[PDB]
């Protein structure tokens, strides 16, 4: 049983770690799949985001980190994945998540989207919020893996 | 991984929306328990025995589905059944805040039980057992939303 | 086009918010039926006869409004009345998901009936018959939210 | 400014979420009245006398908190108590539209009373007295969500 | 009775077709009004969007397609329209729709905003989502009129 | 008792005036704090936004208008503020407001976020909406203080 957890992960946060950890407790193999996402003009290059996520998930034996620029549904088919994991924080996210999941189902009917709920601890954070605080030199050590925090400090 | 999943609800009665969710759950988990609550607080249209028999008949074609009634706190039942996955259907019209409250409470009660949210087909994304019953009680056509055995049982229930 | 529109609800009692919606509906459709549900499930404060008389008096100045009671599934009543438009008021505080469920169910029941959502004035965007009744029962001033005849009827109802 | 604030609710029973909100309110307002509604419509698990005593004991460490029962429209009670601030707790799972309806209605009733929304700790952002009671009635562990005196009272209530 | 259905329509989708068709069953004349929308940096020029919508709605006799750069309320007044149609997909859209409708009411009190609900089939699609899938070469034939699909393929 | 009311205020609207007025009826001193917000690419410079807000709030004796480029939580600590005011218009705003308030609480636990509800009159307006209408020469006199309206007319 192979699951894909796709996203921009710009950068990967403790919220993302929480979701991928939950996914590994449920599925045999989890592919953490980092989308290139040029339209979002990411802070970190795809190569940097992949390296950060690889380092942050090395303790989890059944996580494979990969980058992709393809249509997500095509990438999931090409990874032999039948489960698509997404984290569900709030209502505003849920509605866009429904659109994406219905589109993905149209593109690959056998790829089942599943939503996981993060810990209360990470229910109010996002990569965007963490970057905004860090741009103003605010302490974000609590929200990121150590290697990501260092990389964000170094980047800024 | 030999995962056991539970899909709890009142299933009063079981709809095509519930069939769609339980079908999707069987494609990703080895064993799925469709767990029917006594749900005395709501005062159900169908008795637990009727709800169980309707659900067994409607899911008989799915080999890895077990239909079972329960009267305890769902988390207590999931624990006793050795389930590690809790299936929740998320319709386009679901109370998202309530689902969050429920999942956090279930996680407090049984941390080893993971809540997983599945999405039904667009076809069943706007219905509920509640709306189906209300429409049928008021002489509306609900055949499209139900398994054939459920349609027959509901017609018989409303006739008396 | 000689469009017939229906504006259903419990109108228990009719408020300035309902008057605002029905007024807007008369400006765009030739004939508007303000359709009052028996709504026995909720157990209304005012009887159907009281609700109808209050609504007739409050809408008498609108020439193309017909106030009518109904006990069937609203879609069944809209079909029998040859209505092709179903008016729903959408307040800033409406249950959007419920409105979607209702409109899709109404479309399944009668495809030729189009649900149209109208927006009330900002003035009435945060009230409901439910909140108005609760406030009045608890000795609060609701005069501002009601037609004068409704204010008089509600005071008389609460006095006994 | 010698501000008097009111924090109304049914507190059936008072939870750690309510304690968190009332604590935050005492840090910004000089006097906080924790106002317990008779709330007969809901039919509460605990009587008003039980709810008041539980809340007094759970807030005794907060010097500027006064626990008081009330049976009038909350706005009528706030007016008589010379309160100019109305505390509302806003959980991650609150009915935002309902809070808006309530605040606008309270502003219509008493314009000099300002509704202020406080946010509880992430720890209590997904609970309610309703969910806590439901879980406890169904043999679930709710100790974590309640003050110790409330936990003892709830166990005694459910035992009989 | 004249109704205006305004939007960016970048490009027009089957969801938009569904709404305009419903609008023609209710009102005598429907103006499908395409806003220039430079702030949104559209994929298609106004002239292209107008031509695509004209071709896509030619089967509906009481639809007139027009482009505009004016304040929408002024354009509706200038078209003698008294009805403003908008499609209502989800909660997140509904709130911004309320702001726009209350502003339009302030600008032109007699222009009544009316919301129509799309078919379940088109309830999870948007021009943005279709463009995102098409940018990654994903199949969008199901969501667009034939002429629009060809034009989107040709544009990309 | 010192409260801070932070925001981009690009430009300050009658909705913002309504909130700051409510805040002064509750707290002894209110700092209306204008964030530089370069990421939002504001129409008005920080100096212009500060001057507009100063003029618009001069009638309120206990309002101090200040600009800032710092982390908001650091600025609140540096202003000796213990209350953070935000206006709550709708559901979509509420969710992002929760994230910001939980982050601010992590950065400064003693700074209490409080939400105030605007008048029905201003419940559907925003700086963005007012600028959009004004860009198309629509009448926005009703939504802005006189000095702001003149400045917006002059800017456009
Ligand atoms: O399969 C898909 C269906 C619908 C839209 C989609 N957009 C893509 C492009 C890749 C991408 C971009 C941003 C973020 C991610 Cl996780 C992936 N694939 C999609
Ligand atoms: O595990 C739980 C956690 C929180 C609340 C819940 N209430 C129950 C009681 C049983 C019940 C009632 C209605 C429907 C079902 Cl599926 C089950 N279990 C829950
Ligand atoms: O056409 C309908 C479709 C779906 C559900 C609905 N329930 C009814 C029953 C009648 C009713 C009850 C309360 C209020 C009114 Cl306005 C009407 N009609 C509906
Ligand atoms: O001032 C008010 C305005 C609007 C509605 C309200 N309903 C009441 C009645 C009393 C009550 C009932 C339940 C819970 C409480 Cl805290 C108070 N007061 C309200
Ligand atoms: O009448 C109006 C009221 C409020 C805002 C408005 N913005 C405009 C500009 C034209 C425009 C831009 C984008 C999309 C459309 Cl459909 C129209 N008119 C407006
Ligand atoms: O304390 C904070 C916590 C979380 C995010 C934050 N972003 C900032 C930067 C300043 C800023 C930018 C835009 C708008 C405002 Cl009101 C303030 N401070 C923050």
């Amino acid at each position: 049983k192979r699951a894909i957890y796709p996203g921009t992960f710009d950068p990967i946060t403790n919220g993302h770690i929480d979701i991928v950890t939950r996914a590994t407790q449920m599925f045999d193999h989890v592919i953490l799949a980092i989308a290139a996402s040029p339209s979002k003009k990411p802070m970190f290059t795809l190569e940097e985001r992949v390296a950060l996520a690889q380092q942050a998930t090395a303790h989890l034996g059944n996580v494979e980190v990969v980058g992709f620029s393809d249509l997500m549904a095509n990438f999931a088919r090409n990874q032999h994945a039948t489960v698509l994991i997404r984290g569900l924080r709030a209502v505003a996210d849920f509605e866009y998540e429904m659109q994406l999941a219905h589109m993905n189902r149209h593109l690959m009917p056998e790829l089942e989207s599943v939503f996981l709920m993060p810990s209360k601890e990470w229910s109010f954070i996002s990569s965007s919020l963490v970057k905004e605080v860090a741009r103003h030199q605010g302490d974000v050590t609590h929200f990121l893996p150590e290697n990501v925090h260092q990389a964000l400090m170094a980047k800024l």
